[PDB]
């Protein structure tokens, strides 16, 4: 009867009209701290540096274009001695940092798959200690660590530093995402769970307007990392006035804090009338009413059902981290393509809402997971010559791809059972990690053919699309009960 409790007091007051905004806000870094090795990690144009003994010392080949492994030994050496950088649109990288050129290429795909390593385990830990201390605690945690361990980057002398570093902050970000919306869903009425788990998408989707417009605004890494990393702590200073959850108190076994906290909210609401009616007798008269992982195993009917919603979560997040980055090679600018991504996820999510509740569930995940692996696998083929149908068939996949993350969440959402559905969609994200993890890990084969990576990138969700056939539809049905009941 918590509900019940909530109308009570006034439901939706100025309390949460406050509180949500004040911690949705800071999830708009989400896609600049994410997606910030395409603009800090940029690889400009470069080719071997001269002897100092002195235009013919290269040995051009490819239209003219200076060749950046050999130096013409004598008037086919390996340089060993430097590289001139271009300062013309990018004046400094990481790559004109420690010089990851040529031999050390596969570097920049080690440190984002070491950054995004450094997300799993922040979602188990702080996933773990965030049901054990409380939310508001580990938010506050949260919030020190994104600026301690973001900010010392920018001063990084050495590599490895930067990695773990990187690494770190990652493991912060992580906790924050899951804890953001697991305390923000507690407070709203049931009538009002789907609004916002909505909302959370729209802000992260915002996010790339800034990082465009930031990026252009800085273009030196440094102090780009210094500015991203920056408002946290001002985001970590005001962090100590959040009420923590009363249904947290209430299921832990304290009472008194639970009242006490139920009388604060209502003096900020103002109805103070109801809560000195709220006593420890009647919540102990209205909420008197108030599952192991392995249950999965040993128990063919959720197995069954797990196993294809994995690979479902496991090639969405492989296709959308996978797109996601090496913006160069299309011609246009980094900065546009940055804006242009960005643009497309809106309609995306506009248009796949409406698809999932007429078309059917499965039908709209099948539909958009083959035609974002269609339209990925067809580009591999058209040569570099053109430039606007690479834009087009890249943008459309990237939309297809945020369409079929809104979907999968829903349909993951209302397919399992009542009791295990907390447990099974914890498990079901865990596996859309996995797949960004493995995504910089296939790109270092790049150097075998210039394509093999984005063919791998479009076999991939083609093969996932045939496989939501073997799912039962639920479109306008019940949720199931439990797994006694869950026959169709
Ligand atoms: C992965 O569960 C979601 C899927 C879709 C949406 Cl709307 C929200 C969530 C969500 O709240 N999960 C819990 C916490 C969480 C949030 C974000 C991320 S994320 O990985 O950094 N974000 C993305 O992948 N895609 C975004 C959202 C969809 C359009 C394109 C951009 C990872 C975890």
């Amino acid at each position: 009867a918590f509900n019940d409790l909530l109308q009570q007091v006034g439901g939706v007051g100025r309390f949460q009209q406050i509180q949500v905004t004040l911690v949705v806000l800071p999830l708009l870094l989400m896609a600049s701290h994410n997606t910030l090795q395409n603009f800090t990690a940029a690889i400009p144009t470069h080719h071997c540096r001269p002897p100092a003994d002195a235009e013919v010392w290269l040995p051009r080949d490819r239209q003219g274009q200076p060749e950046s492994c050999l130096r013409f030994t004598s008037p086919t050496e390996p340089c060993t001695d430097g590289w001139i950088y271009d300062n013309s649109t990018f004046p400094s990288t990481i790559v004109t940092e420690w010089d990851l050129v040529c031999s050390h290429r596969a570097l920049r795909q080690l440190a984002q798959s070491l950054y995004m390593v450094g997300v799993l385990l922040g979602a188990m830990v702080f996933g773990y200690l965030a049901d054990r201390l409380g939310r508001r605690k580990v938010l506050i945690l949260n919030y020190l660590q994104t600026a301690v361990s973001g900010t010392c980057a920018a001063f990084a002398p050495n590599f490895p530093i930067y990695c773990a570093f990187r690494l770190l902050s990652g493991m912060a970000l992580a906790g924050i995402s899951l804890n953001c919306m697991t305390l923000n869903v507690e407070w709203m009425p049931i009538h009002t769970r789907a609004c916002v788990g909505t909302l959370i998408g729209y802000v992260y989707s915002l996010g790339q307007f800034l990082l465009a417009g930031v990026a252009y605004a800085v273009p030196h890494w440094r102090h780009l990392q210094l500015l991203v990393s920056a408002p946290f702590f001002a985001f970590f200073i005001y962090s100590w006035f959040f009420i923590e959850s009363a249904r947290w108190h209430s299921s832990s076994g304290r009472l008194d804090l639970t009242l006490r906290a139920l009388q604060r909210v209502a003096r900020i609401n103002g109805k103070r009338e109801e809560g000195a009616k709220l006593s420890m007798e009647v919540l102990r008269a209205s909420l008197q009413k108030e599952a192991s992982a392995m249950e999965l195993l040993r128990c063919p009917t959720l197995r069954h059902l797990f196993l294809c919603l994995s690979m479902l979560w496991f090639a969405t997040s492989f296709a959308y981290y996978g797109l996601v980055m090496d913006l160069q090679g299309f011609g246009v600018s980094i900065y546009l393509i940055q804006v242009i991504f960005g643009a497309v996820d809106l309609p995306a999510k506009l248009v796949g809402f409406l698809v999932i509740n007429s078309l059917g569930r499965r039908p709209a995940q099948m539909a958009a997971l083959l035609l974002a692996g269609i339209c990925i696998l067809l580009n591999g083929v058209i040569p570099q010559d053109q430039s606007i149908v690479r834009t087009s068939l890249a943008v459309l996949g990237k939309g297809c791809l945020a369409a079929s993350f809104n979907c999968i969440f829903l349909y993951t959402g209302e397919l399992y059972p009542t009791m295990i559905r907390q447990t099974g969609m914890g498990m079901g994200s865990t596996m859309a990690r996995v797949g960004s993890i493995v995504s910089p890990l296939v790109s270092m084969t790049a150097e075998l053919y210039p394509s093999m990576p984005l063919f791998i990138y479009g076999a991939v969700p083609v093969a996932a699309s045939a496989v939501t056939v073997l799912l039962p539809e639920t479109l306008g049905q019940p949720l199931p009960d439990t797994v006694q009941d869950l026959e169709s």
